[PDB]
Formats: C-alpha cells, structure tokens, sequence
C-alpha cells in the first residue's frame, strides 16, 4: 500500500507498507528517508515534519551532494581546471556547500510494481550551483520491496565536466530512541583499512592506516562500545567515529557490513569503494526526536560513497564526471530477523 | 475557503475563495498562478497539472527572474566586473536561463487573515546559480482578498551584489477560451513611450519612442485590434506586441492599466516603472490549454518590472542589488464586474 500526505511546508510524505507489513516513508524535501518501522519501532532516526528538518537538523536520512562529504579548502581540479566550490564549514565545502540538495523540494514520481515499489525524485542543478559546472539532472530512486529491501539508486548526467559522489544520510538507532546509545549494538565491517583525519577541521591527514586487530577492527562483530570506549588517538579526536572505511572486497553481491540488536539486523550492500561511519557524536546538543533528547552516539550512518579525501589521496578514487556520461550508484539496506544470536547486556 | 489539493509530481495547488465567491488557485512550482474563475469562467490562461507546463509551456503563470526578459548574450556588469550568464535563447539570457526559478518547486505556508489570504512562496537561488552571484533568499507572497485583488509581493535578500528584477508571467484572456483572440479586448495604458526592439532576436534596439498618437498609444481606452491591425514597422516586426511600456506615473496608488471585456474589467497596479505586454504571438503553435487549440493572440501578459535593455539604455533603470539590500517590489491586479 501507498499513502501520501502533505508532510509541511509544501513537501509530501509517501509511506509505503510492503506484503511484510513492514512501513517506510521518504519525503521530496532531500529526497530523503523518513521512518522505517517493524512492529511499531523506530529502526532509524527522523522527524515528524519537514520544519523540524529545517529547523534542527537538516541531514538526516537525505539525499547530500552533489559531493559527499569534506573538500578541503573548497578546491577541486576539473579537466585541469582549479574550481572553488561554495565554502560553507570553514574554508572548507561539507556536502556540497549551503543551502544544498538535501534542502530542495524534488519532484517525484511513483511506481508500483506489486511486489517492489519505486519513488523516483529528480532535481536539476544549475550549472554553477554553489560553484559546480552543469547544470546536472540527477535523479534518487527510493524502492523497497516485499523481501524487505530498501534500494537506493542514482542517476546523474552532467553538460559540462564537473565532479559527482553523492551519499544517502540515513542514521540508524535500532533501540528506536534516540536517547539510547546505539554501544549496544554489534557492528560487523569488511573493512581492513581506514583514512585519519588530519585534526578537529576534520580534513584527512593524507595517509591510509591498517586498523587490524585495533580497536576500530569490525571484521569480526563487536560490542560498538569498544570503539566507543577506545582512546586511540583518531577515536578521541572526533568523540567516537567519523571516519571513511575503505572495504576490503568491492562489489553489489557482498555484505559490507551488519548491524544488529537483538533479533534485528540490517544489512548493507552498495557498489562503492568506502563507508563513512559518523556515530552522532554530538555530546550533550540533545536534538530532540520525538520529544526524545538524542544522546552522544545515538545513531550511527552509512554512507557509501567514493571516500573524501580523493583530492589528496588520489588512491581513494577519482570523483569526477565527464560531460554526457551517465553517472550510476546503488545502496542497499536489507533488514532481517534473528540473523543471528546477539545477546548482550550494558 | 482553502483547499489544497495535489497537482502533480508532487507539486501543489492551493486554491482560494473568497467571500465573492471567486476562485484564484496557484502552485508551488513556480510560485504560479493557475486559475482564475468568475461564475465558472477563466480569466486567466492556464493548465491541469503540473506535467502540462513542464511539457507544453513553462512560464504562464510564473515567477521569473532572477531577472525578468532578455539581456544582449548574457552579460551584466556587476561592481564593474562582466560576469555570463546562462545563454538559453541563442546568446541572450531570457527569463533567467535555463531551469530557470519557473521550474522549481518552492516551499510554501499559507496564511489565514479572514478577509484575505496569503500564500509565502520561498526559494533559495544559491551563490553561481545560472551564472547570478548569490545566493539570494527569495520570497513571493500570492494574496487574495474579499474586494477581488490579486496581490503579488516580492521579496529577496543576496549575500553578494548581484541583479534582480523578476516578474509575474499571468496571460489574461477574459473570454476565457485560448482559441479567441484577444483583440476584442479593449485596453487603457498610462505610457507614453516605448523601447523598441533591434530585430527577430528580440534585444532592444537602444532607443526610446514616443508613441504619442501612434497604434500604440492607449493612454485612451482601445481595442486591442488597433494595435494588431497596425502597419508600424514595430508591431509588424512581432506579429503583435512584445514591448516594455514605459510608465508616466510611477506609484502604487494609480491605475496603470486597464483590460476590459463587457461588463468584465482587470487594473493593473504596481510600483515599478514598466510593463512589457506581450500578446501571445505565438503563430498555429496551438499549444492546448483545456483541450483549445491556442491561437495566435490568444493571450496577453502584463510583465511589470524594470524595463529589460537597460544594460544597454541605463535610462531605463538599474536592476542590481547590493549585498545586504532588501529587495521588495509589489504589483496587484484588481478584478471589477459592472452592474
Ligand atoms: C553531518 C555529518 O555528516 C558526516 O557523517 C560527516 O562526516 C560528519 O562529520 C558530519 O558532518
Ligand atoms: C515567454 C514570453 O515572455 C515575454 O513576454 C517575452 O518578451 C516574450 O517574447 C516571450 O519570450
Ligand atoms: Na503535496
């Protein structure tokens, strides 16, 4: 079943329940994840109108971009050409500069196939948006399906030769309160490496560490207290994790990564190169989310995309899109019951 | 009463009636006005959804802008740099380039004051945006009341110097039926000059007319057939009108313009010192509008705004904005029926 509604300030939330009984709901502002429910649970972070987005924290669950992430000093090269992007964090350019995609009204459009439903949102960005050459027609399918699958696919093709590596912000919580820390659940990563920030600016240091056997070593599924709990100096320096991980194995077909509470588990498949992991470490803020204060580390993100940083650690990939090429990109979250045996008590 | 109602790829319609029992509805895409009805008849061209104007024609209705008309290839001097602007009519920028504000879809809240209602259209038109220097915090407020005005107030503020000088791009047609001409329609302007155009590529030609006793003077009610049947090297150029009239008063308080059919009337009021008029000359296109074929002058616009050219005729005016500046402008258009 679809149901759409009026969601605040001219946006629309499109709820979707699936053979499973299973609920999902996006919005057109951002493009963005709303709720997601079992049983009348929360599983991830959101709010109850589009002002609350505007007003408290417009990234959860949206669609960010056109770049993902941190460009230090708002400077990339394109076709050997320096451009400066829109400078909103310091001199630095954090998803895309102000005012960016996650905070526009797309246009969208529904189509149910029965078992698969599939809400389509485009957007156009202006050529010289923020300062990005285009203009690009980018496109955000949101489907989920009867086997419990949320898929996220993007489109994209650009006029003029610029750079593209956009992510989907959701933020998990599985306690469904924000004020319940998610050191609780247990995190299982195939990842072997991950990329150091260079300080509290939060651009990389430059180089690729091995974190085996460290306590930010998720191969092996472990308590998220332990990287909580870590005094490693890239764990202190940003009060928990925020960081891109740079998986082991690419490709659709391999879960990257899990997530379980008790008999609740996601899983994530994407077709990118890294996963930046941001644990909320917001301290004592307390966003309120359903009257909840959030607590520091309550909710956790996956955001799949090329790892920021590309700009000085050429290895991490090349983000940029030449004009008339079809840009593609494709996340999954699977959600599952007693996966496995998690157990635990804090 | 309000009614808000779906109207396609997830844009809205919010319609509005008022004591008189008139109905004005308008759409966030755009910040547009759709309809205007009197006793079930349009007074205003437009479309059913959303996907019509994307697909057929997406600017009656509009708000267009940063910057309202053609500008010669694109270029405007701003703190005496050149900066281009999107080119999407051969060189010259029109209506503010491609995907222009007209095709975006604008946040909105409406306001219940009882005797009117305001809709508060905003957009955020970021810094580079189609080559304009920003970003510009834009709002456009729709209002309509019980005595049958239809106001339009603008509002915007940029981070940086940068142009603006949008305008609203409503067609009237009050015989409410797209495939009749508009020249029956008798019209009273209070201009008494003119910028001519160079050529077919619609930039101006670098003057200023007086047309004073001219087909083109209508300080003095006329039908509109005048013009159309006119032999000035101007109309003849156009197939019709498509020209900043230049205002002799300037003011809020006076009437500046006058369409009428029968006992149907429209005025025009604003406090900016042009209005282009154009009357749809658009040829056999017959672009459908309610399932009528449109024929050629089968609308007219009333485009109040800074005079397009005055990049190149600085008399007209000066359309930039300072960082900082409040930017406000306001036109209304009042509905009157003689008994
Ligand atoms: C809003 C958050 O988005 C990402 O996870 C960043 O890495 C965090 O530092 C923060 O900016
Ligand atoms: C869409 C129309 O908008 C204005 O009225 C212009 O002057 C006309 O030439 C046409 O471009
Ligand atoms: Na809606």
């Amino acid at each position: 079943s679809i149901k759409i509604r009026d969601f605040g300030l001219g946006s629309d939330l499109i709820s979707l329940t699936n053979k499973a009984g299973v609920t999902i709901s996006f919005t057109n502002l951002g493009a963005r994840i709303v709720d997601w429910q079992k049983d009348g649970k929360h599983l991830i972070l959101g709010f109850d109108s589009a002002k609350e987005y505007l007003e408290k924290d417009a990234y959860p669950g949206a669609t960010v971009g056109p770049t993902a992430g941190r460009i230090k000093d708002g400077l990339v090269k394109i076709s050997g050409k320096d451009y400066i992007l829109n400078q909103n964090e310091g001199p630095q350019t954090l998803h895309g500069g102000e005012e960016s995609i996650h905070t526009k009204l797309w246009t969208y459009e529904v189509t149910d196939l029965g078992a698969e439903v599939q809400v389509k949102f485009s957007l156009v960005s202006n050529d010289g948006t923020n300062g990005y050459p285009g203009k690009i027609e980018m496109s955000v399918t949101h489907s989920f399906d009867d086997d419990n699958k949320w898929k996220i696919h993007y489109e994209a093709i650009s006029d003029k030769d610029t750079v593209f590596n956009p992510t989907g912000h959701v933020y998990f919580n599985l306690n469904g309160d924000a004020s319940e820390s998610v050191e609780n659940h247990g995190l299982r990563l195939a990842a072997s490496r991950f990329v150091p920030l260079k300080d509290q600016t939060e651009i990389v240091r430059g180089d690729i560490v091995d974190i085996k056997n460290t306590d930010l070593d998720f191969r092996q599924e472990k308590q998220l207290s332990n990287a909580f709990n870590s005094n490693m100096e890239q764990v202190q320096l940003v009060k928990g994790i925020d960081h891109p991980f740079l998986l082991d194995q690419l490709g659709l077909d391999k879960e990257q990564a899990r997530l379980t509470l008790d008999d609740t588990s996601i899983s994530v498949f994407t077709d990118q190169p890294s996963i930046v992991i941001f644990t909320a470490n917001f301290g004592d803020l307390g966003t309120l989310y359903h009257e909840k204060k959030q607590v520091h580390h309550g909710g956790i993100t996956f955001e799949c995309q090329v790892s920021p940083g590309s700009e000085q650690i050429p290895e991490l990939g090349d983000i940029s899109l030449k004009a008339g090429e079809k840009y593609q990109a494709t996340t999954i979250y699977s959600l599952h019951t007693k996966l496995e045996h998690h157990h635990h008590h804090h």
